[PDB]
């Protein structure tokens, strides 16, 4: 049985606080880490800060270890419940809040509760973790699917210092065999790129942003995507790697508009409409291997998104929209606004919601991709969640910064021991799940 | 007994390949990763890399996963040694290899199995790491010592893009109470300088350098200091926060000279300074800031240079490429009188035991010793364990940003949590922590 439930608060990597639970059974004590994102959705569950000006600059997550100390561990341990029915753990965790957006004990409260029962329950059943997750999200498993994963190579927006609007600029190897290929000549074409924009942007411009992709000073789209095309034949994997973009556009939305000078002062004059930020990305779509585009449109954009979708013919991932949220993602499947959700288990709260969401998603004919947040910590979930959940694709960072590289190592582990039983979704991230 | 041992190609926090290790008993699967200096010694134990152009960049470490897999771990498995018995573990695996410098199987084969067969014996002894860390070393443990963190807060030299030609700019929170204190206060001093330095330089220079400081296309060691003593001030820590430097000076010598703008091609050969010269720039600095503790401050073989600054610094100088975690070059730094400090990594010498060593032959000679990361990390914790079990009261393991940063420093609120009233944080006191009560 769970014998102990205990929180405390460490750091993520950008050097914020936030909360780390630990679950103890007969088997062990299972740690989760909660993430913590900057360009998080209006509609996000609560994460709970402090607000204390004087500690962590108002960031403190002491009111939430709290809620899980002194709220969640007594009733929990109290309950006796089976860490291996995840309905049940997420259900109790959900009713002792008692709220939508669980803002009576904080999303981070509940999260790590709920993350590190699936690990517990995972040791009870002699299986790795993405074995168990597959069990509770009732995933094929003949084969397992690997992913392909989009490696945030350049940085913007709310993720680094510098003029550019949009967020993130991901290379994404479908052309290798394996996921071990993948990541190394993702790992070659961002070394290139590294030296390339130190070359054409001055030594500074090649430090990293926040999810390890360099920040060149840059004020469009096109030259960053330029820079990638770049490192892409510097490296000499033209025709292997695919294009992917965050362009986080809720972050540049105001009144009815979109500001790509954000950034800055900035002229209201030059603030785009809907239908012509739709005509920037079909440009950029006709000059760049782009196979999918995250938040073209504003969280609550609803019409936007269905205009450009209707003739898009790319992935077009939900994030903000969505906010991995099932009531929201049924908006989305009947407004046709979008194929793919972006999965980021800190926007719902429980492990239970979060697989709903992807269940929800595959049933209409969506893909998946698992997210890691911009705050981001050594905890690998992401990369057992990506497997089990059979999606075929993640973003989990730049191979650069050990937070993003924890997950991708994870996916080296898994699919050594795989093995055979094992299959690299690559051209066919979009449909991941339904592969074979 | 040990069962298994294997390795695996995995990244480190740069996107390089390393070598990371697992091994088996019948209490667990035990892991340790490999990480990778940029601003080696060059007399560090050989890191064995492949050379294959169209693979990684050339720095793949199939050659040293191989040696592990092929050669090590048959050998290791059939020889069945205690893991409680470090010494013999280390010294079968030295022998193994059978060169000074750890060239024939390289010390990135090496270290991962030294490391994991530690992991494995604390399992076995049902005890935390840090605890059989210090039974190893043979270490004092009432009370066990925290550290102060020397966080790298400001980038330069070859960890960073920029006109900077000093490596590190750390600081170090020696007037907090508890080691939770000392990373949250260097937090909070972390995040003013980051507004500070996007306000003074642009956002631009808001962006971090391998080990998680700002770096800021800025070309002298004063403005990076007023930048932190600006940070301290606003973050409102004046008086309980120190400064220390990695000078990482061997990477700026050329013809008996330090080149303060190295990474600029055109350099002016005219602007270079003499030994002398960079002694009086350092003594300039310790007088207008709270600086505490000042490493590699001359290159790794211009042992003159050392011992006349040493015989009037008068704070804390830290050997890192001068000794290389060498007890053989720990000895001669130690008659020369060069230094009063080592910059421990395990990586530089190739296996604990040797560390170990050491750090007690620095302990011996009234000696500090500051633990150490790489500025190429992994998600491994160990140094957490390490410098806690060897009781130095002082770790430098990057800024409170990147992971491969933060997963030690928060090991190593967990590791004081767990010891309540049994640890003390060294503070004031972390030049001889070993020797703290
Ligand atoms: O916008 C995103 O998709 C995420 C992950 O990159 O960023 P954040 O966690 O800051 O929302
Ligand atoms: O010089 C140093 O002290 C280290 C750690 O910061 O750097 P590197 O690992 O690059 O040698
Ligand atoms: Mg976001
Ligand atoms: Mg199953
Ligand atoms: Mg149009
Ligand atoms: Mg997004
Ligand atoms: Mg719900
Ligand atoms: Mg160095
Ligand atoms: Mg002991
Ligand atoms: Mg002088
Ligand atoms: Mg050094
Ligand atoms: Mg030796």
């Amino acid at each position: 049985a769970v014998s102990k439930v205990y929180a405390r608060s460490v750091y993520d990597s950008r050097g914020n606080p936030t909360v780390e639970v630990e679950l103890t059974t007969e088997k062990g004590v299972f740690r989760s880490i909660v993430p913590s994102g900057a360009s998080t959705g209006v509609h996000e569950a609560l994460e709970m800060r402090d607000g204390d000006k004087s500690k962590w600059m108002g960031k403190g997550v002491l009111h939430a270890v709290k809620n899980v100390n002194d709220v969640i561990a007594p009733a929990f341990v109290k309950a006796n419940i089976d860490v291996k029915d995840q309905k049940a753990v997420d259900d109790f965790l959900i009713s002792l809040d008692g709220t939508a957006n669980k803002s009576k004990l904080g999303a981070n409260a509940i999260l790590g509760v709920s993350l590190a029962a699936s690990r517990a329950a995972a040791a009870e059943k002699n299986v790795p973790l993405y074995k168990h997750l597959a069990d509770l999200s009732k995933s094929k498993t003949s084969p397992y699917v690997l992913p392909v994963p989009f490696l945030n190579v350049l940085n913007g927006g709310s993720h680094a210092g510098g003029a550019l609007a949009l967020q993130e600029f991901m290379i994404a190897p479908t052309g290798a065999k394996t996921f071990a290929e993948a990541l190394r000549i993702g790992s070659e074409v961002y070394h290139n790129l590294k030296s390339l924009t130190k070359k054409r942007y001055g030594a500074s411009a090649g430090n990293v942003g926040d999810e390890g992709g360099v920040a060149p000073n840059i004020q469009t789209a096109e030259e960053a995507l330029d820079l990638i095309v770049d490192a892409i034949k510097a490296a000499g994997h033209d025709g292997k790697i695919k294009i992917g973009l965050d362009c986080a556009s809720s972050e540049f939305f105001k009144d009815g508009k979109y500001d790509l000078d954000f950034k800055n002062n900035s002229d209201k004059s030059k603030w785009l409409t809907g239908p012509q930020l739709a005509d920037l990305y079909h440009s950029l779509m006709k000059r760049y291997p782009i196979v999918s585009i995250e938040d073209p449109f504003a969280e609550d954009d609803w019409e936007a998104w269905s205009h450009f979708f209707k003739t898009a013919g790319i992935q077009i991932v939900a994030d903000a929209l969505t906010v991995t949220n099932p009531k929201r993602i049924a908006t989305a499947i009947e407004k046709k606004a979008a194929d793919a959700l972006l999965l980021k288990v800190n926007q719902i709260g429980t492990l239970s919601e979060s697989i709903k969401a992807a269940q929800d998603s595959f049933a209409a004919g969506w893909g998946v991709m698992v997210s890691h947040r911009s705050g981001e910590t050594e905890d690998t979930f992401i990369a057992d969640l990506v497997v089990g959940l059979r999606t075929g694709q993640i973003k989990t960072g730049a191979p650069a910064r050990s937070e993003r590289l924890a997950k991708l190592n994870q996916l080296l582990r898994i699919e050594e021991e795989l093995g055979d039983n094992a299959v690299f979704a690559g051209e066919n991230f979009h449909h991941g799940d339904k592969l074979l």
